[PDB]
């Protein structure tokens, strides 16, 4: 069934008054941005599903920041693409017209935010946000590097050497009289989700009259808990992906290829 109609699609898109846009790894990967919870591209000597766990920060905090210094870093040179932008501009327009567009995004790169998207829901946090592991405070952090110690430390290559920066040298909360060890405020495997962020997610799913999916779909994680709700209520689901045919899900629309291509036109 999954219609291939940018025709009718453009019909509902003109009709619908509260669009919710679930964003995917793909959207970020079309930029220049490094996926790791991905097929290949390990980061040095370890699995990245394996560095991004709470016990990693427990056994070597140093070499995890090592992993996220890099992350934070690499994106100095990466930009929002035509997808990030189509979506942004579409938000603005109908914004003053008189309609809500929302963007739900598992990604942590903040590329949507650079593109000018105001309604963002990053359901894994940002790697430009820190959490003090002591007085769980949260904070925009953009400093390059994050800690003098980490300057030059983080090398992509393998057989790179460790770093083993004494905890005390790692990122430390500036909160007056705290100084606990800073971690990345980014949802880890085994880790759960901002329940607030979820009750808004779920909120914008009951009230949405148009739903979009881009990058990584309803068949593949992290993206699923959101596909099911839309279909039952009686609401159309356009899926925009780069995954040719391999799949386990279908709905009112599917399109193909980069969302650089498609989206600009669509929205
Ligand atoms: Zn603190």
């Amino acid at each position: 069934r999954p219609s291939s109609s940018m025709a009718d699609f453009r019909k509902f898109f003109a009709k619908a008054k509260h669009i919710v846009i679930i964003s995917g790894a793909g959207v970020s990967a079309e930029s220049g941005v490094p996926t790791f919870r991905g097929a290949g591209g390990y980061w040095r000597k370890w699995q990245a599903q394996d560095l991004a766990t709470p016990l990693a920060f427990a056994h070597n905090p140093s070499r995890v920041w090592e992993f996220y210094h890099y992350r934070r870093e690499v994106m100095g040179s990466k930009e929002p693409n035509a997808g990030h932008r189509a979506i942004a501009e579409c938000e603005t327009r109908l914004g003053k017209q008189g309609r809500r567009v929302v963007v739900i995004t598992q990604n942590i790169d903040e590329l949507h935010r650079k593109a000018g998207t105001k309604n963002l829901l990053e359901i894994h946090g940002s790697l430009f946000k820190t959490r003090c592991t002591s007085c769980g405070v949260v904070a925009e952090n953009y400093k390059s590097p994050i800690c003098p110690a980490l300057s030059g430390k983080g090398a992509p290559e393998p057989g790179t050497q460790d770093a083993s920066i004494p905890v005390e040298k790692l990122p430390r909360c500036e909160e007056a009289g705290c100084g606990g060890l800073l971690r990345p405020h980014v949802v880890w495997f085994g880790e759960n989700l901002d329940p607030a962020i979820l009750e808004e997610v779920d909120r914008e799913l009951a009230h949405c009259d148009l739903c979009l999916v881009v990058g990584t779909s309803s068949v593949v994680y992290p993206a699923a808990m959101f596909a099911p709700q839309v279909a039952a209520r009686g609401v159309p689901v356009a899926e925009f992906n780069t995954e040719t045919t391999p799949a386990t899900n279908r709905f009112r629309f599917h399109f193909q290829g980069p969302c650089g291509t498609t989206l600009p036109e669509a929205l």
